[PDB]
């Protein structure tokens, strides 16, 4: 089993949006052999609230656009700012809400222990994360992040 925890401080997020973000998180998750349950809560805010949650938990007083915080296995929490996605969508043409599942999607690789600060640690997870992302049919260059 796979269950997400979806809640939306903004009230922009369609239903159908939350199904999409699951079914991309639940085909990783069988591309990465998680055969156990999982559970995790991706939660969506605004630029003034993810702002005030940098700040306080990672001590950046700034706007961002995911924060994830690792911890049936519990993998943790992934936060998501309405404001900057939809901004970056439009920058990576794809619409808001493909962008809110490449955001998703990035935060439950680090939930799984992937990251990205070294070069051999980048290759690692952005290739799992291409491979992801291409396995389920978005193959398009911009779709990856250009990366
Ligand atoms: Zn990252």
């Amino acid at each position: 089993a796979f269950t997400i925890d979806f809640s939306d401080h903004t009230g922009l997020v369609k239903d159908a949006w939350y199904k999409q973000i699951e079914d991309l998180l639940e085909f990783a998750k069988k591309e990465e052999h998680i055969e156990d349950d999982a559970e995790l809560s991706v939660t969506f805010v605004d630029k003034q609230e993810i702002q005030e949650i940098n700040r306080t938990y990672r001590d950046k007083d700034k706007v961002t656009d995911v924060i994830s915080f690792a911890l049936p296995r519990v993998l943790g929490d992934i936060i998501i700012c309405t404001d900057v996605a939809q901004e970056q969508a439009n920058n990576y043409g794809h619409s808001f809400e493909r962008e809110l599942g490449f955001l998703a999607l990035h935060g439950f690789l680090h939930l799984l222990g992937y990251d990205h600060m070294t070069e051999a640690d980048e290759k690692e997870m952005f290739g799992r994360q291409d491979t992801i992302l291409n396995a389920y049919g978005l193959t398009r260059d911009h779709h990856h992040h250009h990366h």
